[PDB]
């Protein structure tokens, strides 16, 4: 598929320019004759397949410019825009929908003189500068500081193109080579050498840099709609175990991450698709996560644009919320049902925190079938409700509720609200935008308040003139002529400026405890759904504590009874051997004991492990256990355990959650104060 | 003390250059008017205390050169020798006996055209390239590729001046702070500002570089005259010992390693200092150590100058030689005298390695009233004759002996040779010398066959033409006229090539086994009192092996006293308090053992540790070993213990020794073969 250019004779356009691979191809653009030659002769080198190259000519005498001219400039531009395939890039995307992935500037024969660097660097910076932002979009050609030849080991040569590269490798490498450098300026009048090294350099690491990569009706729907009780997708959940299996408790790239994550997951996507998902899940600008679990060290994505400007995995680093863990208590991991893919296991079929995720971040998916929408509320609201159906008490209602935003919200009929930025009149026709309603992001409003004032066609402008002061907040101030305040009175401030939105209730759907797709019918329809679950999972957390406890009494009481057999002689052990004295224990009904406290009773025979223990618990006790200080001890730790034993059957679920619910509470004021503190 | 230059009106000296300083000093040349002015500015930001500049005007029309026109060049050189201090270093030394110790070249307004630059590189090249090599002595003006700044964890600014130092901090840093980059080709005519920018960063750079600078009769002779046994200085010592301490298995860097051998051993001289040494103890080319006990990993100076062509510290690494320890036995390690130092303990007085590395190495030094030359001597010999001792017969005599070399020693007087190289007559009047006498650099030889071809004054030159093809051996190819090759004649082949010299063993002294300055009368007279005292040592270190055999044999025999008394009921445990349990414990006489194995018989009262030990071997013993075959083993490894101690004292220190010298004679097969394979 070869989208080709047409009205530009000059260029030599790649094979593979404007195809699948575009983004994989350099865009060689010279200045002045003898630049073009060296292009050439270092084309030569590389191929025409990956390079195209276009000629911008001329020079003439000087460095001299006050008579203006840029009929010139402008068209030069224009070339390379179509030929590069901008104009069709949307801003903060990434390089795929171009015919050029590069942009290579070759500028010689005189001084750096390049009329060029400067206005291609300066033209790309206040027109698609996001490009400009790309690890290696830009390149220039450059000669060599040093060259480096290598007699032994093998055979071959090392460029270098600055100190610190050469130093590196002078320090860490040069010691295992016989070799002799060459300070560079040992050269005639010809470069061809050097632009041949600089291409086939050029080449070599871009072959490197782009192979760095890093019926539908069940698989969709399942990639696509959250289950409730966690509120997360596949794709997010394998993210949160796969940060809970390393311990995430410092930054790493979010780059570092995403692989980790895949490898004990197998997720079968790319890397890129699951570094978007870290990315979300670390988003904390007005109007995204209410509790962002992943913690955003660097850019992640502003307001103004909803996160799309969020910078590359490599150079942004996450790390656990601290306030995730007292969601996704710890206690809990053993009782999951984690899924099982080849001979793994990977993430659970869902996690169930102390309280519905999925109302406390909300979540939004479109699938075969089915689609999704459930705004997000407050946090603090959904536990005075859990609380409620504790008590059995009435549950009071929750409208949708944004961390950090400060509009307001206002439900017509049930199911369906209106949000509210905010838009005061400042002054006799100068009105302060002081609020955008909830994901509405910051750019989409500019945008439309820039048509309506260099009114572009359309219709007619309507602005006199308008001032954006934005400090960590939202602050448009806009002034309109005297006739036309009056015009937006009668349409409404509010819904001339858009700063109404809509909230819809009515298609709140996710998978059920069950798998089976669920259209809720209320806040509160899913609110109990995950009450009962989770009631019965703290029932689950307690017995699973309880019997391990258990076994600890277990075991402690049959280490008394075997010293004390022994200590007032209805035991003994002195002499007899292995077998005998193993046998006999059985029949004294003593169980045995695998390594990770479970006992067993039964007869070890046949192909007889850690599946039956052994009786390391008693034999292996030492001598000192006979004594009385020991002996005394061991009684006194027996009745401290049967005591935590007591205590713990003491209480109830509901008390156990609510001893989580404060723990949250607490841990909740500290993420709002950090959060906004940071804002 | 400031050398003045007086000559050169044009140059505005640093106010530290020429004096103790002058290393620390940046001679900014300049090219052409528009250099200098900046220059001026970037030397208004950095002070003109440590920062000269000269200009070197001119320019001129075109890029064109065919009438020639050097009268210039040449002087513009001179100027730059004498204001810099150079004719002023011997070559391979470092930058202090410089005026100035760098070069910033300033080159603009044209192209690039830096017929300077070209110029001073060229000179410096095939004039004093050894300065060449140096981290940063050369420096030249460039602009950043990119400044970055930073808004809100601090305040300040970044210049970038190559993709690689950006792309480190954008993937390491930039997450952690808020900021925006800003591609450099935003400059109208004025570089001012980046010049300024520069010199404050090379300034903030060398601040740093230069800031890491890493009666007497006793003190020197001791830190010159090696001590006579392990054939080391006090300096030696140090790192052989700190090699051992931190376990060398795997190379690091020698700037590495002398910080840490200097901070176990508080060395109280340069790091600097202590680099050399480690140098040195590396060393492997021809005429260096007969056997170097550290890995040369990397150019550690080379036989056609001596060594003094090594590497820098930063560069090169080493490892102990896999021989190394075959030599200083591990087991031997307890028995040493560690010195005391403040509250540390260092190195060894002396190592004893199982021969005298005085006579394998050989050792020189120049103290106060003493003077000290051992030549090296062949490993094998020393080995045939410490058997000789051994088995009382006659020492044989040993000749001088270099590793890897081939030429010829003959014994005049006793205590004096004549060494010899090799030359032969190839063909009719041509000369070719395959061996130089060890210990005469390639180097001198060449200077001097330089002087005789082309006869510099003195007296007539007398060589028609020399060459030199030296592969890994040494190959020097002469042509004389008829008349010259028959004078050669009559003054000597070998006299007239300088192809011998004297090693004289008229001043073999070093300080004996207790610290005093004693001259020996023969290799002999050293060989043997080493041997004494070697053969004392082995009796001590056998006697601190069958110690620790003892002390095990003692513990597992009280065990088993325990356990039997048990066993068979003269012993009851079951029950009775701690006290009265161990008190009757030392009535019975079982020992306390502490943790080192060391068994204590008395009475722990008054203050009480690891000092005396305690009944944790029993007591701490499992209920398993009252079993039949706990105890049954207990006993068969109670023998067989007895049985390893027994068979240790039916060794002789001899036959120990010899276990050894065997061990050696192995390795030092592979090490010889290892050695000249590399080569």
């Amino acid at each position: 598929r070869k989208s080709r250019i047409t009205n530009y004779p000059k260029l030599e356009d790649a094979n593979k320019a404007g195809t699948k691979e575009g983004y994989k191809c350099t865009l060689v653009l010279t200045e002045g004759d003898s630049a073009l030659s060296l292009a050439v002769a270092g084309l030569a080198v590389v191929g025409r397949d990956y390079y195209g190259c276009y000629p911008l000519r001329g020079k003439m005498l000087n460095v001299r410019e006050a008579s203006a001219d840029q009929i010139l400039k402008n068209a030069e531009i224009q070339a390379i825009k179509k030929i590069m395939g901008l104009q069709h890039r949307k801003k903060y995307e990434d390089t795929k929908s171009l015919r050029y992935g590069h942009l290579m500037i070759m500028t010689d024969q005189d001084h750096d003189g390049s009329h060029i660097k400067g206005l291609i660097i300066n033209f790309l910076e206040s027109s698609f500068l996001g490009l400009l932002d790309i690890q290696g979009f830009l390149l220039e050609f450059i000669t060599p500081i040093i060259k480096v030849s290598i007699t032994k080991p093998t055979k071959n040569t090392i460029a270098f193109y600055n100190m610190p590269d050469y130093e590196k490798w002078r320090e860490e490498e040069s010691h295992k080579f016989t070799w002799k450098q060459k300070y560079y300026k040992g050269l005639g009048t010809s470069l061809a050498q050097e632009v041949r090294e600089y291409f086939s350099n050029l080449d070599r690491h871009l072959k490197i840099f782009h192979s760095l990569q890093g019926l539908f009706s069940l698989a969709d729907n399942i990639r696509s709609i959250p289950n409730v009780l966690d509120g997360f997708k596949p794709g997010q959940r394998k993210v949160l175990y796969g940060c809970f299996k390393k311990n995430l408790k410092s930054e790493l790239k979010v780059a570092q991450l995403a692989p980790y994550v895949s490898e004990c997951t197998a997720y079968h996507h790319g890397e890129q698709s699951l570094a978007q998902t870290i990315i979300g899940l670390a988003q904390n600008f007005v109007g995204s996560n209410n509790i962002y679990l992943l913690l955003p060290n660097g850019a992640f994505g502003t307001r103004a644009t909803g996160g799309k400007d969020a910078a590359a995995a490599r150079y942004i680093y996450t790390e656990l919320n601290k306030l995730t863990r007292k969601i996704f208590h710890p206690a809990d991991d053993p009782l999951y049902k984690y899924i099982q893919e080849d001979e793994k296991t990977v993430e659970p079929e869902w996690y169930l925190p102390i309280l519905p995720m999925i109302l406390v971040n909300g979540a939004e998916g479109i699938g075969t079938g089915w689609s999704t929408y459930i705004p997000p509320f407050n946090p603090l609201e959904i536990i005075k409700n859990i609380r409620h159906l504790m008590n059995d008490e009435e549950l009071e209602q929750m409208h949708p509720w944004f961390r950090g935003w400060t509009g307001t919200i206002e439900e017509i009929e049930p199911l369906r609200y209106r949000m509210y930025g905010r838009i005061e009149q400042i002054g006799d026709n100068v009105l302060e935008i002081t609020e955008l309603p909830a994901r509405t992001w910051t750019s989409t409003i500019k945008e439309y308040l820039l048509l309506g004032l260099s009114g572009n066609d359309k219709i007619k402008p309507w602005i006199k003139d308008m001032e954006e002061q934005h400090d960590d907040n939202i602050k448009f101030i806009i002034t309109l002529s005297p006739e036309e305040m009056a015009k937006t009175r009668k349409i409404g401030f509010y819904e001339r400026f858009k700063l109404i939105s809509p909230i819809s209730l009515m298609n709140m759907v996710a998978f059920d405890p069950h798998g089976k797709i669920k259209k809720y019918n209320s806040v509160n329809e899913i609110l109990s759904e995950f009450y009962y679950v989770r009631l019965e999972y703290y029932q689950k957390r307690k017995d699973h504590m309880s019997e391990r406890l258990q076994w600890e009494v277990e075991k402690y009481s049959f280490q008394v009874k075997f010293i004390k057999m022994i200590i007032e002689k209805e035991l003994t052990v002195t002499n007899k051997p292995r077998n005998a004295i193993i046998q006999e224990l059985e029949n004294l009904g003593f169980p045995r004991f695998n390594k990770e406290g479970k006992p067993y009773y039964g007869s070890p025979n046949d192909e007889i492990e850690e599946l039956y223990g052994t009786y390391e618990y008693l034999l292996g006790m030492r001598i000192w256990s006979l004594t009385k200080e020991r002996y005394q001890k061991l009684l006194k730790q027996k009745q401290e355990k049967e005591t935590e034993l007591e205590n713990l059957l003491k209480l109830s679920a509901k008390d156990i959650w609510n001893t989580d619910l404060k723990a949250f509470e607490v841990g909740y004021q500290e993420f709002l104060q950090r959060d906004a503190e940071a804002r």
